[PDB]
């Protein structure tokens, strides 16, 4: 029971796009800077690019061509989606170039100029988009405020679902089987069991907003994750920001519960900031409170 998919996946010429400067490499591939300048049409287009390390293993292609349909897919003002491919050896993603970039960037720059209604105005956005990709099906298992872009300070959308994983009618979770995660991040569920759902991404989105709060701050500093999971068993968290009225904290600590349906689901995690937002002050506590290329949405 789902309606027609609808969506357009758009192939490409490697020529229609120049990579410019390079913003993150590992085992995958690359991400690059970037324009892509269609095939005709004289107007030139910021995007980013994602290469991949390789060209011909078979669930490697297996799991890009899947990313690839998750994002042309997914329609939300707070989700990124594809632009589209180039199917070329070692395949590469293209996809719409955020100016201001990764919203942990972002605050450890900016935190002298940002504030209350920010930082809540942000949070309600990410919850909303985890609530609609929730909505269709789909678990991420790469949240962190990382994998958050900037459109306009106003305004974030989620990015990077390499991790991503879509379930079927009775399914209500995913058992992984080995690959390299983001540790300090992750549920403890998924840890030890290697158990994924949308409440394990919720706990994230509590490390998320930690971050965000904190202004950056690395989780577990120095700590490594070779004991993380005895860590949270023996019962020690994040501590509580600075900044953070207990009322926004506890949220973040209701992320944290070794229980699953304990966690706040996204429908609620929503209004529990969309309400903070009317009056952001009474939440968050911030001394110095009140202080021819084309952009590519237009089809
Ligand atoms: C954050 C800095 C950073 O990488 N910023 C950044 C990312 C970005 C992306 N990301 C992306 C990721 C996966 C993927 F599959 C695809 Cl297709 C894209 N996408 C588009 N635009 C982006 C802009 C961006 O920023 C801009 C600021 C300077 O120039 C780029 C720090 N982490 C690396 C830890």
């Amino acid at each position: 029971g789902e309606a027609p998919n609808q969506a357009l996946l758009r192939i490409l010429k490697e020529t229609e796009f120049k990579k410019i400067k390079v913003l993150g490499s590992g085992a995958f591939g690359t991400v690059y800077k970037g324009l892509w300048i269609p095939e005709g049409e004289k107007v030139k287009i910021p995007v980013a690019i994602k290469e991949l390390r390789e060209a011909t293993s078979p669930k490697a292609n297996k799991e890009i061509l899947d990313e690839a349909y998750v994002m042309a897919s997914v329609d939300n003002p707070h989700v990124c989606r594809l632009l589209g491919i180039c199917l070329t050896s070692t395949v590469q993603l293209i996809m719409q170039l955020m100016p201001f970039g990764c919203l942990l960037d972002y605050v450890r720059e900016h935190k002298d100029n940002i504030g209350s209604q920010y930082l809540l105005n942000w949070c309600v956005q990410i919850a909303k988009g985890m609530n609609y990709l929730e909505d269709r099906r789909l678990v991420h298992r790469d949240l962190a405020a990382r994998n958050v872009l900037v459109k306009t300070p106003q305004h974030v959308k989620i990015t990077d679902f390499g991790l991503a994983k879509l379930l079927g009618a009775e399914e209500k979770e995913y058992h992984a089987e080995g690959g390299k995660v983001p540790i300090k991040w992750m549920a403890l569920e998924s840890i030890l069991h290697r158990i994924y759902t949308h409440q394990s991404d919720v706990w994230s989105y509590g490390v998320t907003v930690w971050e965000l709060m904190t202004f950056g701050s690395k989780p577990y500093d120095g700590i490594p994750a070779s004991e993380i999971s005895s860590i949270l068993e023996k019962g020690e968290r994040l501590p509580q920001p600075p900044i953070c009225t207990i009322d926004v904290y506890m949220i973040m600590v209701k992320c944290w519960m070794i229980d699953a349906d304990s966690r706040p689901k996204f429908r609620e995690l929503i209004i529990e900031f969309s309400k903070m937002a009317r009056d952001p002050q009474r939440y968050l506590v911030i001394q110095g409170d009140e202080r021819d290329v084309v952009d590519a949405d237009e089809y």
